[PDB]
């Protein structure tokens, strides 16, 4: 067996005027959609980006997936062509149900999915495609190539809803970021089949995600609002403790399939949707989501960060520190990079960055005063952004250091953040060196440049 489908998530049908600015639209729907975690967006009927691809020239290596509820799965980063994957996908669904591939009701695939994952006697294995755009398999949206593009492709090249453009827009905060963060700025391509699934998870740095289904059979989604994040985690901790153990890196993240009715029983609010071809799904910050594909399909997705997200991004890094979780990027480094480009930032962006920067500076000032009281006297400026990430992680909590860190000559190359000064070595703190990116005197004019830009 019995599956009680969760209630439907919100569906938006913006007019062209509403649709024209994705960021202004996302900000508008936010009071409703953040209460459900996920929402669906149907574009105006005339917004139809062109989908064209040779099925024989598009190749990918599929991932194998066992379909077992509460079984640990890794969040990752034979070879099939899009044609041979489609032939296998259709033959699988058609043989599973003994029905023509398009005649299988969605409510039946959903009930069946939840029965199959819960039955121990069922040993159903599926395949899927998951990767960033490359020369072997590129974006489903039109892109500029030095390849003559048709006027239909030109129309959708500059679109805010073309997922290649979303990261580099002026209302996006991940735009101006220098660091190599491939998995967070570049779109991901997903080739699905019946029962292929995506386990319960939240985006890196509690970012938003936007997902477009280019073509094929629907994608079923389950979403949990950001406010119920810890409530969901507490339920998952009780039922599957093995998923909550310490991991050696970001490449070793453990995720699972879990029935939304189990969450619903534990008073966790859950919403559903069937995303069809030509529809978007937006996930809000810290909103848990999972789902499965109804059949053969092709989707494209990207992470994004708005000005609304900036305080949550800082709260996320603080949360990663408490859990000893690796960061994808330094949040402080992104803030200081935006401050250094204050003259070319959007006015609303400059205003929001200034507010986060004021918190960063006050927190930093307090941390430095605490470590001076521990007896750390020696200090030296250090350009943290030049170090590879793996060379600037706190020994204790794994945070990516930017603003400051503690070093000792007895442990070359090792660093601790200011929260973990006592975790470096057994030397007295007078042997330590405070390594800092900026003095407080360098920071106040950076923040004032944002203030001038915000007031113009
Ligand atoms: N990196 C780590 C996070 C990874 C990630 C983040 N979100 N995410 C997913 N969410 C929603 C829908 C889908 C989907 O349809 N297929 C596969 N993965 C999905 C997968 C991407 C790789
Ligand atoms: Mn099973
Ligand atoms: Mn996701
Ligand atoms: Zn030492
Ligand atoms: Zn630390």
């Amino acid at each position: 067996s019995m599956f009680l489908p969760p209630p439907e998530c919100p569906v938006f049908e913006p007019s062209w005027e509403e649709f024209a600015d994705p960021f202004a639209f996302i900000h508008k729907i936010r009071p409703i959609a953040e209460q459900t975690g996920i929402c669906k967006v149907r574009p105006p009927p005339d917004w139809q980006p062109p989908f064209a691809c040779d099925v024989d020239k598009l190749h990918f290596t599929p991932r194998i997936q066992r379909l077992n509820e509460l079984e640990a799965q890794t969040r990752v980063k034979r070879d099939y062509t899009l044609r041979t994957f489609g032939e296998m996908a259709d033959a699988f669904k058609s043989d599973y149900f003994n029905m023509p591939v398009h005649m299988v009701p969605t409510e039946l695939v959903e009930k069946e999915f939840w029965r199959l994952v819960s039955t121990i006697e069922e040993d159903v294995t599926v395949e899927y495609g998951a990767d960033i755009a490359s020369k072997e398999f590129g974006s489903g949206f039109p892109v500029r190539d030095g390849i003559k593009l048709s006027p239909e492709e030109e129309e959708y090249l500059d679109s805010g809803w073309n997922l290649n453009n979303m990261p580099v827009m002026e209302q996006s905060v991940l735009a101006h970021i220098t660091a190599d963060i491939c998995g967070m700025k570049l779109p991901w391509l997903y080739v699905g089949m019946c029962f292929s699934s995506f386990c319960w998870h939240i985006e890196d740095h509690w970012s938003y995600s936007i997902n477009y289904l280019h073509w094929g059979e629907p994608k079923t989604w389950y979403g949990v609002p950001g406010y119920a994040a810890e409530q969901l985690e507490n339920v998952m901790k009780k039922l599957a403790p093995e998923l909550f153990v310490s991991q050696p890196d970001l490449l070793h993240q453990l995720v699972t399939i879990m029935n939304p009715n189990t969450l619903m029983t534990h008073e966790v609010p859950v919403y559903r949707t069937n995303q069809c071809a030509g529809e978007f799904v937006i996930t809000f910050p810290r909103a848990y989501h999972s789902g499965f594909n109804q059949g053969f399909n092709f989707a494209e997705a990207v992470n994004f960060c708005t000005v609304d997200w900036l305080p949550l991004g800082r709260q996320c890094v603080e949360h990663y520190r408490l859990l000893h979780r690796y960061c994808v990027f330094s949040h402080d480094e992104m803030i200081c990079k935006m401050a250094s480009k204050a003259d070319v930032l959007d006015v609303v962006v400059a205003s929001t960055v200034q507010k986060d920067m004021a918190i960063m500076i006050e927190d930093e000032k307090a941390l430095r005063e605490t470590v001076r009281k521990l007896g750390v006297i020696d200090s030296e400026r250090m350009d943290f952004e030049l170090l590879p990430d793996d060379e600037r992680q706190c020994v204790k909590c794994k945070t990516t250091c930017f603003m400051s860190a503690i070093s000792c000559s007895c442990k070359p190359g090792l660093l601790v953040c200011l929260h973990h000064v006592k975790e470096l070595c057994s030397c007295p703190p007078y042997k330590y060196k405070l390594r800092y990116r900026y003095t407080l005197d360098d920071l106040y004019p950076m923040m004032n440049a944002l203030k001038l830009r915000a007031e113009s």
